[PDB]
Order: C-alpha cells, then sequence, then structure tokens
C-alpha cells in the first residue's frame, strides 16, 4: 500500500513491442483489433510515448501482418525511445501540424566519410516527395543515396513544435557535422531505472512530488494543501544528487537546479541576485521544481556564521520561500547529508518539513546496485553478485561504484603483457577479450575502497530461532511480549490492560542475551537497532549527548522497532562500581537515557530490551514499572540445552556420522554457550592441523573432539553460579535501599 | 602484479646502444638484420625515442661495422637523450618534414673565445652542401671551422614543428652567445629515476594518471570510470612534491602548476580568477594534469577560517571539480601533508577520492635513497652506505639529503688549511682531490640533521624466532591464530569457522611478551604497528581522541598488519587500581578501543594483540569473545628454555669457548629473560673494565660470569610466582564479578 505508485497494469491503450521488417522509419504500426479500441486515422500522426520523455511523431498504420496484443515497429525506434523489450509504447494521435519554412538539416557521422557536396541533395533528397514529413526534433535513423546507412540530426527552429512542412522553402546544409559524444549523454541521461534499493523512498517521493503538481485538482477536491519542502537527507554518496536528476529527466514540470557551492563562490551582493532570479524564473513557468543541491553550503545557523552576506543569503532563502503560494505551482526540494546543520528556521511548518530519508542500503539494495552498475560491463560465468552483495557491509551506493571499478583494474593488469604504454593506438584482439572474473572481485573487495562509511545501521537480524539451543520458554515468553501487542490490538483493548514496552535480561556470561533479542527481531520482522554500551560512553570525550536523544529519534522512524542496549554493565562501572569510586550507577548517559526512555508513548510500536551480566550495579532507576519491568533471568543451559547448543552450531560444519553429541553435554557442567562454541572452534583447529600436514579426506572427526575437551575450561564459577541464583530470586527489591 | 607496470622487456624494436666513429651527429645507426624487422629507407628522419622525452632527428642508416642487437651511435646523443649504458634507443621514421624559410642559428659557448665576425659563416657555413637539414630544436653537438669543437644551441621558431629546410632564406646571427646554466636545468631536471623508496606508490600513480590519459579507449570498453581526483599526502620531505616534477616530465600530457600559497597572496577578487584561468588553459588542451601543490593552504575547513575570500575560493574550486566531464580528458592531482585539515567536501566521490600515501622509507628504501644523492659525490673507499641506511630512522629522503650535504661539509674543514678566505679564486689541486669518508657520515649522522620527523611506524620487524629461546608451544600455536587463516583460506571456510582475531598475552615481567608479537610479525612477513599503553594516555592533556580512531584506520590500509597494544596494565593503573581511587579499567581511550575494535570484519586480514603483566587489573571487557578472547599465559623460563636464552643473547659476543652456559642456567631460578639478558650485559660490563685497564686478548671469559652472578637478582618474587599461577589457571572467570 505504500509502493502502490509502482502499480502501472491493466491499461487498454498500453501494449508491448514486436518486429518490423520496414527501415524507413516514418511508419509506425497499428493492430486492427486495438484500433477497434482506437480512434485511429489514416496519416498523419500519432503521439507513442514511452520511458523517459522523448517519442516519435511520423506516419503510422498499415500492418496485422505481425500478430497483436505486440506492436510492429522499426528497431531504431529501440536506439531511440526505450532501452529495449517489455515496456510498453503509449499511442493516441495529435493530427495536424502547422506548414512552415521547411525544417532542420544537418548531419552527425557518416556524411563526413566519402564525397559530400551539398550533402542533404547528394543522398536524402529523393526521400520527400508528396509524403511531406510529419516529423520531431530529435529522431535519429538510417537514410542514404548510397551504402544503406547513416545517421542523422536536426537543427534548425522555425517555431519550436513540431510541422507538416511545404516546399517553395528556404534550409541552409552550412553546418559542419558532428561526433557522437552528443547522442550518448542522452542515451547515459538517468531515468527512475538508474536508481536502486529504494523502492520505499521512491513512493514517497511521486507522492509528494509527482501527484500534486500532474493533478492539483485532487488536493484541491478533497480539500488538503500539498507540501512545498521535500528535504532529502542520508550519508555521503547514497545516491541523493542522483535521485535529483532523475525526477529531472522524468517530469512534465520545468526543473530548475541550484548549486550550494556555486551560489557561495559568487561575489557579494551578486549571489543574493542569482537565487531571486531562480524563484522568478520558476513562478513564471506554471508548475516547476526548484532543487538546492547541497543545501547546508548556503544555509548553516545563523547563530554559528560569520560574514554579514552568508547571514543575507539564509534570510533571502526564507523570504522566498515564504512568497510561496500554492497559485504558484512550485515545489522547493533540497539535499544535504548534515540535516542537524541547517539553520533551525528551514525546516519549520510551511518551508522544508517533509523528510526524506536515503539510508544505507542492506543487503537486497546492494546487490540491486551491483545489478545496475556491473549491466554495462562483460562478466565471467564465475561471478555471483549474490555472493559479493552479502560481503559489502559499510558500502553506499558510491562504494559500489568505486568496488566495481577497482575490479575492472585488476582484470587489466592480468593482461599487462598484450597491451603496450609505447603504441598510440593498441590492438583490439584484447579490447574485445577482457573480461571481469570472481577472483577479481574478491581483490577488489579486499582493498582500500572496502573501507567506507560506517555508522549506526537499522535492518532485520538474519538470525532466526534455529540458531539458539534451548532457552524455549523465554523464546514462548517474548513472543508475547513483542509480536501479539503488535499482532494483535484488538486483544488488548479489549481486556483493558496497556502492554508494557520493555524488557532487561539478565544472567552470567555467554548464555545468549544478544542471540535472544536479535532472534525476536527477525520474528517479528522488525527493524533492529542495537548500541554496546562501550559506544555510549565513548562520545563524550568529544562531548556530544545529542547523540542519545539522536537514536531514540532513530527508532522512531523505524518503527516497529526493537532498540536493544547491549552490556550496559559497563556504563554501570563507568565509576568502577557501587562501592568504587563511590559514585552511584546513575550518570552521564543513564540520566539521559531514562529521559528519552519515557517520552515514548505506551500506545508505541517501538520496544526496548536491556542486557547486563552484572545486575548488582545496574541503578534501581532502569527498572520502574514504565521503563523496564519485565525482568527475565537467562539460566546456563543445562544437560538437555547443551545438547542443542552443540548441534547449531556445527551445522555449517562437515561433522563425522559417529560422534555423539550428548556424551559432550553431560561432560560440561558449568560451561555457558559461549564455552561450547569455543569447544567446536578448537575441534576444527584440530582438524586443519591434520589437513594441511596432511597434504605434505577433509572432514572433522570424532578424535578432534576428544582432544579439544581435554583443555576446555569452566567460564563461570561455582561461586558465581550461586550468586545469580540469587539475584535471580529476588532483583525485585534492589531499588528502595 | 601491483608493480606490473614496472615490465618493460621483449620489444622487438627495442635494443641497446654501442660506439660510433661519427663525429657529425647528423648520423644515425642501423641494423642490417633489424631493418629485416623495420620498414627502414633512406635519407630524411627517424623518430629515435629515450628516456626522458626529448630526442634526435636526422640522417640515419649505413653502419653494421659494428655488430647488431647493438646501436652505434654519436657519443654526443649520451649527453643528449639518455644518462648512459643499458637502456633503449626506440626508433621508427617519421618522413618528409617541411621546407621552411631556414631555422635557428645561434651559439653557446666557446665561440666568445677568439675572432667572431658574422660568426656562423665564419666556422659552420661549409657544413651544408645538399645535405639539407632533416633537424630538431635542442639538438647540442661539435662543430668548427678551426679547433674542433664548440656547441651550439637553437634560438628562432619560423614553424613549431622541425623542418628539412631549403635556401634563398634568411636568417640572424644578431643574438648574444650565452653561458652554461640554461643545460644544466635541462640535465639536473627530474625523471622517475631520481625518486627512490616507492615502487608501490609509483605502481598506483601510473595506473592512475598515465594509464587512463593515453589509453582512454581501455576503461571506455571494459565500460569502467577515470579517477579524476587523485590526493597525494605524507609526512613533510617524503618526496611529495618531487613525484609532481617528475610526472610532469614524463607525459605526454599538458601539465599546468597550482601553487597554493602562490594563489593565497593574490588581491581579493582576482585569485579567484587564476583558477578559473587554470581549468580553462587545461580543458582547451586536450588531455592534461593540473596539479594544486599544498593543498590545504587553499582549502582548509568552511567551519573554520574567516575571511569570505578564504570560504570562496573552496566554494571556487568545489563548483571547478565538479565542471570536469570525461570528455575533457582531465586529471586533477594534489598534494598535502595535513590530510585532515582539508575541507571534508573536497575528499567525497567524484573529486578527491582516490588516494595515495607516500610514507616515511624503510631500511631498504632510505639506501636507494642515499645512492640517488651520493651518485654526483665523490666517495672514499671506507664508505659502506648499507651500513650508514641502517642507522638512520626518523630519517625522510629530505634528512638523508640534508645528511649527505652534512658530511660533505665536514670534509671542508679537514681542507681548511689550503683554501684561503681572502683569496678571489682558490687553486684546484684541492678541487680536485676533495672526497667524503666515513669518517665524516659518522659525524654527520650523530650532529643536529639527525634530528627528524618520528611518528607512528609500520614496518616488518627484524626480529625472527632465532632470537628467541624457549617458548616452543606458542611459537607452534601463534602461526596457527596467524599463519593459517592468511595462508591458507581454503581450510576455514571448509570446516565451518570463522578465525578469531585477537590474541592476549599475559605473565610476569620479563618473559618475552613483546619479542613474541614482533617475532611472529616477521614471520607472516606482515606489517607491525605498536603502540605502547603511555603513548595511549598521553595526547589527551591535549585533548585528541581522533588518534585512536587513526590508529586503527592505519592498520586497515596496511593489511596484513598485527596491531600491538603493549603495557595494557598502564591504562588499567590510569585510575591507580581496582580498589585505587575506585574506578574500574575502562575509561578514557579503552571505551574508544573496543569501539573500534568491533569495526573490523572477522574476514579482515588485520590481527590484534594485546599484553599485560597485571592481569588483575585488566576489565572483563577486553576478554569478551569477539575481542580477544585467545588467553596465552607466558610462564617464566624453566630450567631448559634458560640454556636456549643465554645462547641467543650472547650470538653477538665473542664468549670464550670453556664458558659453561647450562651451568649458569640451573643456578638461577626465579629468573625471567630480562634477567638473564642483564647479567650478560654485566658480564660485558666487567670485559671492559679490564679491556681500558690492560692497556696502561679482547674475548669476555669465564672468569667474568662467575662474578657477575654474584650481584644477580632476581625481579619476579617468589609470592608473584604463585599468584600468576592462580590467573594462570582461571581467568576466563574474572568478567561477570
Ligand atoms: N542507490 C543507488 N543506485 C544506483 N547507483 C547509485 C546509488 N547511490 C549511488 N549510486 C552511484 O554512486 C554515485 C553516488 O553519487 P550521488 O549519490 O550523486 O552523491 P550523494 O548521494 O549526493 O552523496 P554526496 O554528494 O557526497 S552528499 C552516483 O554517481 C551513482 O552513479
Ligand atoms: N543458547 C545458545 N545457543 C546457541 N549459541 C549460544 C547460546 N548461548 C551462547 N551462544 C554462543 O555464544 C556466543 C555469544 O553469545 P551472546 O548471545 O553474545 O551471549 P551474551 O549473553 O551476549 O554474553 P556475552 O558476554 O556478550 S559472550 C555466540 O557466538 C553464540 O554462538
Ligand atoms: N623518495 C625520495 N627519493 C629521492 N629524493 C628525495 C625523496 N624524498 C625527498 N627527496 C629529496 O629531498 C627533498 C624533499 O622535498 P620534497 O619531497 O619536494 O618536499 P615534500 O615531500 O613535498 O615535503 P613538504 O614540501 O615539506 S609537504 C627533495 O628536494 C628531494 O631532492
Ligand atoms: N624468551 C626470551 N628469549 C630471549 N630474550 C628474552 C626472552 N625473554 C626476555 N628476553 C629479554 O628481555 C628483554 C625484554 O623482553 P620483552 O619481550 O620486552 O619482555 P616483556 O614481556 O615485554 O616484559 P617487559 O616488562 O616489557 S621487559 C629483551 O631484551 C630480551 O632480550
Ligand atoms: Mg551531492
Ligand atoms: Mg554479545
Ligand atoms: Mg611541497
Ligand atoms: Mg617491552
Amino acid at each position: 500500500l505504500s509502493t502502490a505508485i509502482l502499480k502501472q497494469k491493466n491499461r487498454p491503450n498500453r501494449l508491448i513491442v514486436d518486429e518490423a521488417i520496414n527501415e524507413d522509419n516514418s511508419v509506425v504500426s497499428l493492430s486492427q483489433p486495438k484500433m477497434d479500441e482506437l480512434q485511429l486515422f489514416r496519416g498523419d500522426t500519432v503521439l507513442l510515448k514511452g520511458k523517459k520523455r522523448r517519442e516519435a511523431v511520423c506516419i503510422v498504420l498499415s500492418d496485422d501482418t505481425c500478430s497483436d496484443e505486440k506492436i510492429r515497429m522499426n528497431r531504431v525506434v529501440r536506439n531511440n525511445l526505450r532501452v529495449r523489450l517489455g515496456d510498453v509504447i503509449s499511442i493516441q494521435p495529435c493530427p495536424d501540424v502547422k506548414y512552415g519554412k521547411r525544417i532542420h538539416v544537418l548531419p552527425i557521422d557518416d556524411t563526413v566519410e566519402g564525397i559530400t557536396g551539398n550533402l542533404f541533395e547528394v543522398y536524402l533528397k529523393p526521400y520527400f516527395l508528396e509524403a511531406y514529413r510529419p516529423i520531431r526534433k530529435g529522431d535519429i535513423f538510417l537514410v542514404r543515396g548510397g551504402m544503406r546507412a547513416v545517421e542523422f540530426k536536426v537543427v534548425e527552429t522555425d517555431p519550436s513544435p513540431y510541422c507538416i512542412v511545404a516546399p517553395d522553402t528556404v534550409i541552409h546544409c552550412e553546418g559542419e557535422p558532428i561526433k557522437r559524444e552528443d547522442e550518448e549523454e542522452s542515451l547515459n541521461e538517468v531515468g527512475y531505472d538508474d536508481i536502486g534499493g529504494c523502492r520505499k523512498q521512491l513512493a514517497q517521493i511521486k507522492e509528494m512530488v509527482e501527484l500534486p503538481l500532474r493533478h492539483p485538482a485532487l488536493f484541491k477536491a478533497i480539500g488538503v494543501k500539498p507540501p512545498r519542502g521535500i528535504l532529502l537527507y542520508g550519508p555521503p554518496g547514497t545516491g541523493k544528487t542522483l535521485i535529483a536528476r532523475a525526477v529531472a529527466n522524468e517530469t512534465g514540470a520545468f526543473f530548475f537546479l541550484i548549486n550550494g557551492p556555486e551560489i557561495m563562490s559568487k561575489l557579494a551582493g551578486e549571489s543574493e541576485s542569482n537565487l531571486r532570479k531562480a524563484f522568478e524564473e520558476a513562478e513564471k513557468n506554471a508548475p516547476a521544481i526548484i532543487f538546492i543541491d547541497e543545501l547546508d553550503a548556503i544555509a548553516p545557523k545563523r547563530e554559528k556564521t560569520h560574514g554579514e552576506v552568508e547571514r543575507r543569503i539564509v534570510s533571502q532563502l526564507l523570504t522566498l520561500m515564504d512568497g510561496l503560494k500554492q497559485r504558484a505551482h512550485v515545489i522547493v526540494m533540497a539535499a544535504t547529508n548534515r540535516p542537524n546543520s541547517i539553520d533551525p528556521a528551514l525546516r519549520r511548518f510551511g518551508r522544508f518539513d517533509r523528510e526524506v530519508d536515503i539510508g544505507i542500503p542492506d543487503a537486497t539494495g546492494r546487490l540491486e546496485i551491483l545489478q545496475i552498475h556491473t549491466k554495462n560491463m562483460k562478466l565471467a560465468d564465475d561471478v555471483d553478485l549474490e555472493q559479493v552483495a552479502n560481503e559489502t557491509h559499510g558500502h553506499v551506493g558510491a562504494d559500489l561504484a568505486a568496488l566495481c571499478s577497482e575490479a575492472a583494474l585488476q582484470a587489466i593488469r592480468k593482461k599487462m603483457d598484450l597491451i603496450d604504454l609505447e603504441d598510440e593506438t593498441i590492438d583490439a584482439e584484447v579490447m574485445n577479450s577482457l573480461a571481469v572474473t570472481m577472483d577479481d572481485f574478491r581483490w577488489a573487495l579486499s582493498q582500500s575502497n572496502p573501507s567506507a562509511l560506517r555508522e549506526t545501521v537499522v535492518e532485520v537480524p538474519q538470525v532466526t530461532w534455529e540458531d539458539i539451543g534451548g532457552l524455549e520458554d523465554v523464546k514462548r515468553e517474548l513472543q508475547e511480549l513483542v509480536q501479539y501487542p503488535v499482532e494483535h490490538p484488538d486483544k488488548f483493548l479489549k481486556f483493558g490492560m496497556t502492554p508494557s514496552k520493555g524488557v532487561l535480561f539478565y544472567g552470567p556470561p555467554g548464555c545468549g542475551k544478544t542471540l535472544l533479542a536479535k532472534a525476536i527481531a527477525n520474528e517479528c520482522q522488525a527493524n533492529f537497532i542495537s548500541i554496546k554500551g562501550p559506544e555510549l560512553l565513548t562520545m563524550w570525550f568529544g562531548e556530544s549527548e545529542a547523540n542519545v536523544r539522536e537514536i531514540f529519534d532513530k527508532a522512531r522512524q523505524a518503527a516497529p522497532c526493537v532498540l536493544f542496549f547491549d552490556e550496559l554493565d559497563s556504563i554501570a562501572k563507568a565509576r568502577g562500581g557501587n562501592i568504587g569510586d563511590g559514585g552511584g550507577a546513575a550518570d552521564r548517559v543513564i540520566n539521559q537515557i531514562l529521559t528519552e526512555m519515557d517520552g515514548m508513548s505506551t500506545k508505541k510500536n517501538v520496544f526496548i530490551i536491556g542486557a547486563t551480566n552484572r545486575p548488582d550495579i545496574i541503578d534501581p532507576a532502569i527498572l520502574r514499572p514504565g521503563r523496564l519491568d519485565q525482568l527475565i533471568y537467562i539460566p546456563l543451559p543445562d544437560e538437555k540445552s547443551r545438547v542443542a547448543i552443540l548441534k547449531a552450531n556445527l551445522r555449517k560444519s562437515p561433522v563425522a556420522k559417529d560422534v555423539d553429541l550428548e556424551f559432550l553435554a553431560k561432560m560440561t557442567n558449568g560451561f555457558s554457550g559461549a564455552d561450547l562454541t569455543e569447544i567446536c572452534q578448537r575441534a576444527c583447529k584440530l582438524a586443519i592441523r591434520e589437513s594441511i600436514e596432511s597434504e605434505i579426506v577433509p572432514e572433522i572427526r570424532r578424535d578432534h573432539f576428544e582432544e579439544a575437551m581435554r583443555f576446555a575450561r569452566r567460564s563461570v564459577s561455582d561461586n558465581d553460579i550461586r550468586k545469580y541464583e540469587m539475584f535471580a530470586q529476588t532483583l525485585q527489591q534492589s531499588r528502595g535501599f
């Protein structure tokens, strides 16, 4: 429902494309049963429509040699118009265009090779006799008096719109033909298909941008105001600017583009005028989209800035933003990677209010990007992109761009024998055969460019219950605390209770407190934000406490979300202990957390979870009803669960059939799940000491586990086990003395 | 494979040089079996190619008197063209150049001595009869009507390109002949051979700079984008600017050079124009390289800078950087020693993204520099440069330059008798004989200029296992933790384990924890970054915590790397102890380390190692699985290892045959390896008390060791030995209470 703009199917006038024989591109197909639906008439022009604007306007009709539900058409219309198969041509005629002084007439490429003379006469002139030219600017097709093809372009403008011309007219061949490059920048020009990884954010942009522009009567009918303020933001390199020029190409609205730096590089008293000129050009031209790219360049905080020409431009922009009446039909967009450095006044109601967040893409989204990049490359058969896309984490769209680049250049090194640098233009017997293998993507993925931007990430964890041995009651217990209130709202208001929003895990180390949290976030299919305690205490050597307020906020957009504060013992030991230097646990971040924890509605779909293995030093305030009032003690695994731990840890290993698991599980008593996973890691570490020596077979054996069990060491003491059972019994008391 | 651009061999047209008799340099050699490969024709011109551009274009062919695979040629072509032997002349003809108004005609040196008149007529005129002048500007050769040689230069330009001229023409002798200096600045001009110590960084510069320029079709073919943003950085004096003018001389691309200060010294509103003029001059001239030297002069952070003419130039540069379309074929380079003071916006994708790091050279690299400097000097026979290059550590390329200088000037002092300062031009009987001895390099290497830039260094240690007595299991044990995952990736994914990334050494003082780490970094041949704890705590009196984030980053470029945090006890005692003032160990840097330690992939090739001799105060958080979960206790040496310690410590000493080692080893019980090394140092301290007295023989004797053993003192207590065996047994428990 949030994607509902992607919906496009079932338009009667909407149909696919297929073969033509006719290499004079004047023609356009028909269909006999389709005209039955249509108004179509003999002669002049159709408006056929397609991807990314530009279209073809020329003579039409007679066909049906090829069958129908598909459209005949001249395969040059594929280099023009769309990319290729499967999409739609959209046709209605636009008849009887005006008769002018004739139009255009200039070549591009192959006319310069060979004998020219007066050109258009030499080759093309016989082609128009009483046919005369329904035409549009931008058509490039093959025509000759000769070897049977050369392409051709357009120059002159008598009117701006397209014509059906007459003779007696004056035209000119007097120009110079041209090179390719002007064509590629038409074909490389970006559409909605070059962006990948953001579906959810495009659905919000067309609802905000496109829909009010084309259909202003809608909001006018239900009586609602369109926002004029869209503000895009995200980390560097995430494709913000890219979504700009996509929407530039995809609109029927005049598009003006302001570069923040380009405004500031100007002289004083002048750059004040460039803005005033940009808001005047749009308002004149009916609907329009102004886009101010890199906004925080021109508008930082009036409280920290120096020059008076810097403070005007910010007060200049405010005075234009309020000069927008709905009558004008103008939408102002903007893009910034530092949304918190923007002047606060710009983000208030009536200026920039709607926000759209372009985030770091996840493993699905970054696969979609890798495919948009490499679709021009030639790849080997050993290339598994679903394998690559899994191995790149901190990478945003611009890193995958520089990843595909460092792999191609690694392939050019294996070829450095057959390339010379002393030669002028090298042979093409390598130029064709040079392809990119997976052995390269392993090399690029290990290099510098893997250095990438990495900060708070919000995603569904990949760990399911199947990764967790034992603990079957808490799995049951958690599902109630999280699923049912989010899944079944009817049950709770009925019986009159309000759900509780928070949970505290406690127990000995290594018993799975982290796994339980990531697991339930995957079952509810909610988002997961994880902040380890040592990260709370680090940032304040630079002294920024807004980063805690920023995390609760960030989880609010991501609702439904579980917000998991891990290793709370590290914060309560930030003083060293209860006796310690003599502080309590509450200081620093904890007072800022208990505050922000209370600003969240009990109806909220965000759900907080703590964890600590030091229940003695957690301060009384965290445990209050309304904060984390659900306490759950996770014990060491018993003997029957140690069976279940060992099994799940080995699901990725080539264990032998003869290894007897429940033999281990009952000889290991004070071990936690961290200890058993450590046994398995050494067992495989003794299997490799064979494997390399066995060279100078490969399935881990029953002897190795025997060997590992010797050194194995119990991580939880005999006194610890007891003491946890003291807090396991009553930690409610705690607070109050 | 990363060096693959150095590859140059097997070009058919590529061959060496050898003797000619012919002192009229118009000629150029041939070969009879080589022309069989060639197209070579009789008369006019060849393009012969060589080192650092400039070449010779003149008559060619007839030879074979001298044998082939070598080339005859006139030894003046050696002062021109290359330096000397062993390199290549590269030849193809460029026939039939145009017939002009004649060209040049002006002398340099020896014509001013003697009788001139009208010059060119007096001596050189008979030399051209129906031979007429295939020629190029820059040839300097011997010609006379007279004593049989004087050299000669070029002045006029009728066309820019070179000519085969005719008579009836008008030329002029009307200029004034000239001094040498204009020639030396041609010969001292810097090539790729003046730089030394960076091979790995040049391979990256030609892949980034040269290859896209000469061969833009390559990246166009495999469909990849060349970077326009190369940014060089490093400490002062490391030869950044030097790599600039090398690439200046070595390119066929127009080279423009911006000096940062020279931009800023200009008036306001003007220096804005000098940049705009510099990006316009390049774009006009096809491929081109703009180099902005000392970048951080013009572009510091827009958040800390004052004047508005300082903020324009930064927004001026941003607006030019984005005005670069690939069509332009321009690469913008830059150089800075303060990469973290550059405005953040310049380093984002699409502006300056590729980085190349010119580091402090190591002992090999600085030997290569010393040889590039002293190759003009006359050296004595006592000079061992491999000995000098070992003794200079904090020295970068510009210190070795000022080292070779302070040694030459020390040699001029021993000569101060035969030099007078009251004389005008001193005698040359010293001017020839003055040479540089090793007794000087000892003096220079002890002086001020040894004061040098010294900070974090990344290198393979010079200590191998042979330096370490005993500890044979940990040597085995370490190799698995480090080598096999880096050497044999096949074994680990097979059995399904992920390797663990970190190790914690603990034990009593002086037992070799430092040696074990440096040793395994040498065996894997990986890089070694060492940060002693007291260095973590010092910088924050200036309050900079980015230096911890900067160390993990720095180890990431250096992968494979071992990152060794030494003396962690000093950090955990930064409060004084557990009871202490009442803190825990975690504060300060430790919370910033545990954070940065987690941002490193388990697939990473960087490997972290800690060490502490105070296992009681290390905080629980370091030991968590995923951080340092491998604990290894290094015990005091037993009796059989104390034998092995004493032997390795003495490998550099003239021990007598009669000294009985295992006698010592069993009378020393509570001693650690630090204690035994201390015995050996006093034993040699008692040998020198003889040696000087023995003057008023030299091999250390068996008596001395007897004498030292008396005072020897046990550094580890009797209660310490026990207590370590308590933590040696269970330190896993630790965390959790
Ligand atoms: N989601 C995406 N899908 C496809 N390509 C992408 C995506 N994101 C980035 N790219 C590519 O990588 C480059 C990233 O540049 P942009 O996204 O335009 O810069 P940005 O996201 O505005 O970040 P800045 O400019 O540093 S604040 C673009 O040239 C794209 O070709
Ligand atoms: N019940 C369990 N089932 C499966 N694996 C477990 C279990 N308990 C612990 N482990 C293993 O122990 C490791 C750490 O588990 P966590 O969930 O991080 O434990 P924790 O409660 O966070 O305690 P620490 O101190 O952070 S190790 C994981 O790699 C798991 O494979
Ligand atoms: N790697 C090297 N090989 C040979 N000579 C070097 C090397 N590095 C420095 N030198 C010499 O020492 C001088 C160092 O100056 P540069 O390297 O040009 O300055 P820099 O490295 O840009 O440092 P700055 O200017 O203080 S940021 C040069 O004149 C070189 O002659
Ligand atoms: N096993 C050993 N073999 C050879 N030399 C040793 C050994 N143990 C200690 N030493 C000597 O002791 C000195 C210091 O050794 P380190 O490796 O620094 O010991 P450590 O574990 O760092 O303890 P400290 O407190 O730093 S001395 C070196 O000069 C070594 O020569
Ligand atoms: Mg941008
Ligand atoms: Mg954990
Ligand atoms: Mg410099
Ligand atoms: Mg040491």
